[PDB]
């Protein structure tokens, strides 16, 4: 059983803490809950840490008052197929591998499952640790409670005595690296320094051995990456979302200054010793859209290239932890902004970006955000009960789950048939011209070996790659955002035709080019 | 938002609190969740209270931190039909009217519901407050979640300028007295001494204008009830629970003295000016048996009057509120023991007793209860997640709407349809002894008048009254109680074939009788 | 299934005063026989057979009534608590009667 | 395992019988299945029983040879109420107390 911990003289030392604290709604929640400082309390003083107190970063640490939320968020969608590859025909990308040929994308890209399996996905996942990391054995896939109660608890390692990024299996690629888990777990929101940074009280940063950072790293999505454990607040803890937003300049909504300032976030920086550390986003109110964006947005969490000259961008580099906070109109420039791409295609030997989920950003000047919808409208949306306590869900997943929820109390003059109906409408539509922008993508990328064969002229052939950039930007962000258009069907619509047009400008420039030579 | 109290300060006068609280599973629950003490402490010393502090009894105040117990227990059971009157051909006990004549039950008398309403239901009925107490409409009969919030949101009073019992509507009857809101409610235990016996510091006593109590009360089944609200422990608050198990040495299980002092429970006393005032039970385990038979008992919780003399047996005697705490064959020495009656049929002229919902002391003995099973296994078992922290569902109700956790988790044996099938077994059996229980019943009533008009014998009347006694006794033990046998099947089938014995006797005897006279 | 809970609530409160009115008419009714044959007067037997167009018609209207109260449940439950009442009072009436004559 | 008797040996003195099994569809099946005999053909005569014959009376005689019809005759029918007595209201006779009073 615990046993409280005198707040108050915790307080004479953490000034900052006390403040949020005891103004918010956990004002009477003690510290025995979420941490273990009695060896700190015997021999800190208010400038010296002395023994490090532990914390708890479990999300148990929240269940036992919030249990409904924490059920609700460890619920598993068993009907989101799980470990399905994107890259066959049918699911999102059916052209995926010649069109992402050089990417490690092409060892394997699933589509997303439940939020509990994010961490262990991370680990397990043919591109990111050369498949040193496995489920324990093919049953504990089902195991969300399992990956939530700790990683380590449903995986292995095939080496424990090694911390180098290797192939254990043939066809896998060792792409992850300390950024990705920021994205997957903030169990390290204590030994990280804002953006991965070095710093001399980070244990981690961009540039630790990653192997030896995932072993320390335990549950998916962190209850406290949303409230604030001390408020109980609204928040972020996304380093690179603070980032864009707040450091530099561009707001909650970029595309509407007013809704920033209405809706805005707040950085807090904590200390050690007289230098900033790490940093939290407060936000003015509990905008879904802004927690959400922590993750389910276009970024850099990579090395890459400079467009400029080809250089390397090592994980050193602040740019490989970037968000890029740009619709898809905007991406190019943003890229230009920070000269970075991410690899070279393997045929074309074009310079190319590679998009991520960038749903945050799609999502801006859609009907629904101008209307004031966000994410958890229709991803977590308030219980209906016809006796009881309201809560919020925190089973985010698609609406068609709950669609009376979802959709139907504020469209009231549709069936939830009629709601499927105009969903699956955009989606067909929006699918339809993903297939096309590949099928134009693959047809101009198949030209580039005839035509360097042909002896078509470098110059030639760096005008199609860089008409390939376009085709495939304009493409890919579309196969990467999880919607298949819904969240922007006019944008979507733009932006697969440019792809096409920009496809066929490069179909038909090699196709002259090469029938010249001939020839 | 709450800003926390210092608890170091409360405790300074409240020993008992300290000991219970900083040891439990509430000892990082701050005071301020469920008082509002600040003038009190101002005010009090170590012996005199000072200012009353304000006490939340709305069960929201646990709702806050178990939303997910709160939700369960709020839920209604749509289909546990409401507002069924149980003396129809299609409910439990076709012949109620006539069995039960000079019983205020007469007026009405309905299925349970959804714990929800149980307050509401107690104001609302026609047999209690005279139809007093109303719905403000008849929406408001599905408003669980309002019921909980209050009574007094969902009802209206016929005349807040008056206190008095009366009849508002032309058939109902004012049974009600403060004795019946300790199983509806716990708003009062504050404000009540153990037993409600007069006490100085009680607002409220078994004398109290009930009307004016009632409008007092507000929620249902508080959840401390159930649960210490300072040591998160397992517990019960009803007096008369505590009564028999503890100061009548009964024990939790008076069938079993290992397993009463296994399964046992302390009397934990609270003071007003070094008076005792009120009582706990403390529950060594967290025995649903125990919890639930704070109210499914067998009980007095009414004026009587005594098997001995007749004389009126009022509110004011301890004989009003009382748990008999005995099965069914050994009730009637336990009425004797305490030498009451409930009422006299209006036929017949028979002392009789008023049974109510007995599930407790007909569980014990029971092949369930003899295996350790209690009510909680069957009505609020564990819910089961493929994914998920494990609570206890707090929506008690029948097994039917949960068979797999309820019973077929132990009874691997069976599909949900063989589980279904041997309740019904049961249920059916016992029914239909019942109906034949009350078909002897009324022909021995239907006797008197006969026997009465025709000059038999007031010796030979007297007979059948105290053979009435048993066969009214080993029958309406079953109607009252709500499993229809299912607790335990085989008491039930000798108690209804003694009822029907007793009638049989009784029916001979009087028209042996009548034809004697003719 | 909660309006559908709403109509149930009206239609079994409004059915079980239904079945009491009807035991009570019933128990009046079986009282006739055995005043007559004790010899009551008329005058009586016709005091009850006016309380039992009143018992009757507050009872009848209900049974006939196809809503089983909810079309008007206020009524329902007035009209049946009068019916009672009037069986109830005929009852005592012949009860007394009848013995009155032994 | 069963093995089969000689029919032919039990038809001496059981004419009936043969002219019952050798004509019918039960032709091929032999006694063993529901008879052991094997006492009683050592002591019967034409006339006298001699050592009784253990019959099989048991469903399961015929249930390994059809235990579609076996399968489907012990089905239970949940939906058919158990224990349920007629003498009540709800059943087929509200009044059998009262009318059948004298009978069991
Ligand atoms: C002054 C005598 C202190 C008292 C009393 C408490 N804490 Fe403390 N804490 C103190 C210092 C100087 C520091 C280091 C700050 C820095 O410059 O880095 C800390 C740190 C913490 C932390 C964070 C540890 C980490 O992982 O970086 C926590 C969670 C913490 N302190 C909690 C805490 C609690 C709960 C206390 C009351 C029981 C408490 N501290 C008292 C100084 C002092
Ligand atoms: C019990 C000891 C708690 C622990 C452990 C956690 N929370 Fe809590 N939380 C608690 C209370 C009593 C309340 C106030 C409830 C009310 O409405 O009065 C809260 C509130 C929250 C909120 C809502 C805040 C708001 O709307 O301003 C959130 C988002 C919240 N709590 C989250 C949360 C997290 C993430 C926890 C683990 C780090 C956590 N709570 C623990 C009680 C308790
Ligand atoms: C980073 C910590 C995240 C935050 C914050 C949010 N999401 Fe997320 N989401 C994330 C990952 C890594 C995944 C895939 C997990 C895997 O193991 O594959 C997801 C997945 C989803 C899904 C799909 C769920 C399904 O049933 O398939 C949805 C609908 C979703 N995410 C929505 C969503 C919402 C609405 C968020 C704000 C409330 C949100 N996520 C935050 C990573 C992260
Ligand atoms: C008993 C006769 C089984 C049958 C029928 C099924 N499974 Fe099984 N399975 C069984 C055992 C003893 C084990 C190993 C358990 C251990 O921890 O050692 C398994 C394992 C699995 C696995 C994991 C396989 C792996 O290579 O790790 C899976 C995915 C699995 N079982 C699934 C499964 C399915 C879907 C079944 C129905 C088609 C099935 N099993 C039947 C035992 C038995
Ligand atoms: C936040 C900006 C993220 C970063 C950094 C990383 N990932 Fe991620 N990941 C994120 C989201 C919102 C989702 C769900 C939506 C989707 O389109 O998948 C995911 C999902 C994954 C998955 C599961 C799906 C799959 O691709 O197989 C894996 C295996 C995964 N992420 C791995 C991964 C790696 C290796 C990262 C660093 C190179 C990485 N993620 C970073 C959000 C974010
Ligand atoms: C961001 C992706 C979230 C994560 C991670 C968690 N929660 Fe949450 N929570 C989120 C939203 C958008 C809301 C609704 C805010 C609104 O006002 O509309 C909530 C709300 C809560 C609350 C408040 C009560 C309620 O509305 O249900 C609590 C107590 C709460 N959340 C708890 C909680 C827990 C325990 C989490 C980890 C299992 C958790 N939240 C994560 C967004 C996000
Ligand atoms: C309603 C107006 C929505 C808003 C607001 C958001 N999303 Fe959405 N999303 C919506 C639909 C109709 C769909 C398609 C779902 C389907 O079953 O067809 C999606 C899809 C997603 C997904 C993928 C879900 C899955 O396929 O299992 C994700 C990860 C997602 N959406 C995320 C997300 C984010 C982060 C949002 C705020 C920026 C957001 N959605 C808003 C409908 C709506
Ligand atoms: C948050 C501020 C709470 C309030 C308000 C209530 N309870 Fe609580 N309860 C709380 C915690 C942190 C815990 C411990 C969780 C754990 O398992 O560690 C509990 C525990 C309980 C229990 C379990 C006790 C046991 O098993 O010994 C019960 C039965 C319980 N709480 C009941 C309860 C009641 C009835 C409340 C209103 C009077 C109540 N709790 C409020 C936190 C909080
Ligand atoms: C007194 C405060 C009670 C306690 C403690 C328990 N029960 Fe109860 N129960 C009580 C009443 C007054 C009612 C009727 C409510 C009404 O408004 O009609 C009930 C009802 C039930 C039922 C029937 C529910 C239904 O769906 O019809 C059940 C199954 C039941 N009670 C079970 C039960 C259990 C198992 C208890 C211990 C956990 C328990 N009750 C406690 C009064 C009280
Ligand atoms: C605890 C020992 C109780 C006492 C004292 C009173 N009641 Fe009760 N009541 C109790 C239970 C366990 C139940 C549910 C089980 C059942 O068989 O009903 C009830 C139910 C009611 C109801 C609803 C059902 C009905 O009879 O219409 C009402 C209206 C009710 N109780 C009223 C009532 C009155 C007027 C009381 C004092 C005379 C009284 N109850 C006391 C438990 C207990
Ligand atoms: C007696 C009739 C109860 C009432 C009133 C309440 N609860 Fe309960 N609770 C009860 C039982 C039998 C149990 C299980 C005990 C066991 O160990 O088997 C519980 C349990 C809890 C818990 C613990 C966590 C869990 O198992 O779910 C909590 C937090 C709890 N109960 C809370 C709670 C609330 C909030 C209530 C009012 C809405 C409530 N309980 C009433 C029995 C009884
Ligand atoms: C399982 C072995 C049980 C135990 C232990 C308890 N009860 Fe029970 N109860 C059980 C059944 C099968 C039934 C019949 C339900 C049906 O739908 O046919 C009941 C019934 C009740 C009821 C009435 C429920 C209703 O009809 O809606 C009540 C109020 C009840 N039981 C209470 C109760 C108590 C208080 C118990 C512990 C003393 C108890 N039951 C144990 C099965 C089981
Ligand atoms: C296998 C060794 C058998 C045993 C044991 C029993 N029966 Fe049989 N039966 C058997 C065969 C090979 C056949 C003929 C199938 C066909 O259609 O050619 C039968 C037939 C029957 C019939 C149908 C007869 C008709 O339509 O004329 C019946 C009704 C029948 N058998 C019943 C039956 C009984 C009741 C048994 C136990 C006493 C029994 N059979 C055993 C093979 C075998
Ligand atoms: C609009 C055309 C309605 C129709 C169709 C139904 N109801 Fe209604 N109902 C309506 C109103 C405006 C009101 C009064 C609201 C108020 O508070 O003033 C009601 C009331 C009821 C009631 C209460 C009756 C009473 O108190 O006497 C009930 C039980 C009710 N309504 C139920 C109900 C049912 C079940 C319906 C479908 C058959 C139904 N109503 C239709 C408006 C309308
Ligand atoms: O992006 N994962
Ligand atoms: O007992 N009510
Ligand atoms: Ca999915
Ligand atoms: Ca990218
Ligand atoms: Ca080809
Ligand atoms: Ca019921
Ligand atoms: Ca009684
Ligand atoms: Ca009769
Ligand atoms: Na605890």
């Amino acid at each position: 059983n615990l046993k409280p911990v005198d707040a108050m003289q915790c307080f004479d030392c953490h000034t900052q803490i006390e403040d949020m604290h005891t103004v918010g709604k956990h004002a009477t929640v003690n510290c025995v809950h979420c941490h273990d400082a009695t060896e700190h309390v015997e021999t800190a003083s208010s400038r010296r840490m002395g023994e490090r107190p532990v914390t708890r970063m479990d999300l148990e640490a929240c269940a036992t008052c919030h249990t409904a939320q924490f059920n609700s968020f460890v619920e598993v969608r068993h009907e989101s197929h799980p470990r399905l590859e994107k890259a066959t025909p049918t699911s999102r990308s059916p052209m995926f591998d010649k069109l992402i040929a050089g990417h490690g994308f092409a060892f394997e890209h699933a589509e997303p499952r439940s939020h509990a399996f994010m961490l262990v996905d991370h680990f397990v996942v043919d591109r990111a640790y050369g498949g040193r990391f496995q489920f324990k054995n093919w049953q504990k896939v089902t195991d969300g409670m399992g990956a939530v109660r700790g990683a380590w608890t449903v995986l292995t390692d095939a080496d424990p005595e090694s911390s180098d990024q290797r192939r254990f299996l043939s066809q896998t690629a060792t792409a992850a690296n300390p950024v990705c888990l920021n994205c997957k777990t903030q169990d390290h929101i204590l030994d990280w320094a804002y953006m991965g940074d070095e710093h001399e009280a980070a244990k981690w940063s961009r540039t630790s051995e990653v192997v030896e950072f995932a072993r320390d790293l335990n549950h998916p999505l962190n209850c406290f990456m949303c409230h604030d454990p001390h408020s109980a607040g609204p928040r972020v803890v996304r380093d690179g979302l603070i980032n864009a937003v707040v450091d530099r300049g561009l707001g909650t909504y970029p595309h509407d200054p007013v809704k920033s300032e209405q809706q805005g976030m707040t950085k807090v920086t904590f200390q050690r010793g007289r230098e900033d550390f790490r940093a939290i986003g407060l936000l003015d109110t509990a905008d879904s859209n802004v927690m959400c964006a922590q993750c389910h947005v276009e970024y850099n969490c990579n090395p890459g290239y400079q467009l400029s000259d080809g250089s390397r961008v090592g994980m050193d580099d602040r740019r490989a932890n970037h968000f890029f906070w740009a619709n898809v109109f905007d991406y190019k420039e943003a890229a230009q902004e920070i000269d970075f791409f991410d690899f070279r295609h393997a045929t074309t030997g074009a310079a190319l970006p590679k998009l991520q989920h960038p749903e945050a950003e799609t999502f801006w000047g859609s009907v629904h955000e101008r209307n004031g919808v966000a994410c958890a409208d229709c991803h977590m949306p308030k219980v209906q009960l016809e006796n009881g306590k309201v809560y919020t869900s925190h089973s985010q997943r698609t609406p068609r789950d709950m669609m009376g929820q979802a959709c139907l109390n504020c469209h009231a003059e549709w069936t939830e048939d009629q709601a499927l109906y105009a969903i699956d409408y955009i989606k067909n539509y929006t699918h339809g011209k993903i297939v096309k922008s590949e099928y134009w993508l693959a047809k101009m990328i198949d030209l580039f070996p005839v035509a360097k064969r042909a002896g078509v002229s470098e110059d030639v052939l760096n005008q199609a790659r860089e008409l390939h950039y376009d085709a495939h930007l304009y493409w890919e962000w579309w196969t990467a955002e999880n919607s298949v258009g819904f969240h922007n069907p006019d944008q979507a619509r733009e932006s697969l035709m440019t792809s096409i047009s920009k496809s066929k400008e490069a179909v038909s420039l090699l196709n002259d080019a090469i029938d010249a030579q001939v020839a």
